[PDB]
């Protein structure tokens, strides 16, 4: 016991949640190392995770430094999560070990979850099952057209810029841009968010004009800025698009139970 907690040669760890957080019931456990892991099956042996009410959970890993936990559903509000990442020392494979040792406890909030149907173009926030918003939306157009699949709410700004060359697509090409946005709920590593876009008001409702994004009106982006926290659920259904990878970064919930459960510890 030389622990260090989770505030939010060797390889440390990194736990999300962190040391106190309240999260949504999507949230999944996370610990990043800052090395790539020879030996996940070691990794995972060396980190105990404690639930109550207790329930079923199991890794699987988006990258090779980075492995993800949950329950086959979502959490239940209320749960409380201790994490211990015990790993101080411990052979991690090809001449890697565990720098230290990691802590994290953090609690579930209430059932947040927003489903975007594209038959309506309506985004409607469900608090412990109860519709509490509604929110005309506009999605990609079907060039650009949004993912189908269970988003977990990730980090929010009240003012960024949105550019594609992140993504690998150029700002001068047809699918290009550079946009300054206010109110903005990151919801996919890709690079998908729920924003403030007073530029398609006409739309919202009627038409996909986004690259990806769900534009909505700028006071329900700002209500979902204001309500919304880290591990809510964004559903969407019905777009003319794919499925959200599995292991996009807050796509998790895609893989089926029976495929995380299996692992991937090879």
């Amino acid at each position: 016991r030389y622990t260090l907690n989770a505030t939010a040669h060797l390889t440390m760890p990194y736990v999300m949640p962190g040391d106190g957080e309240v999260v949504g019931v999507g949230e999944p456990v996370a610990i990043r190392f800052d090395e790539n892991i020879a030996d996940r099956g070691a990794a995972e042996k060396a980190i105990k995770i404690t639930t109550n009410p207790p329930v079923e959970g199991a890794f699987y890993w988006l990258n090779n430094r980075e492995v993800r936990w949950r329950p086959e559903h979502f959490w239940k509000p209320g749960t409380a999560v201790d994490v211990a990442v015990n790993t101080y020392g411990v052979d991690l494979g090809e001449g890697m070990f565990g720098e230290d040792n990691v802590q994290t406890h953090f609690t579930i909030g209430d059932e947040v979850i927003a489903t975007a149907d594209d038959n309506t173009k309506i985004l409607t926030v469900r608090v412990n099952g109860e519709v509490v918003k509604s929110m005309p939306t506009s999605m990609g157009k079907d060039s650009t057209p949004t993912a189908n699949g269970i988003y977990i709410v990730g980090s929010r700004y009240k003012h960024i810029i949105m550019d594609s060359s992140t993504y690998g697509v150029p700002v001068n090409s047809p699918n290009g841009y550079r946009t300054d946005v206010d109110w903005a709920t990151q919801i996919s590593y890709s690079g998908v968010f729920v924003h403030s876009a007073p530029w398609s008001v006409g739309a919202q409702g009627h038409t996909n004009t986004s690259h990806g994004c769900l534009n909505v009106s700028p006071s329900n982006a700002q209500w979902f800025y204001d309500h919304v926290k880290r591990g809510d659920i964004v559903e969407v259904v019905n777009t003319v698009g794919g499925t959200l990878p599995g292991i996009d970064g807050l796509g998790d919930w895609n893989i089926p139970w029976d495929q995380w459960r299996a692992g991937n510890a090879k």
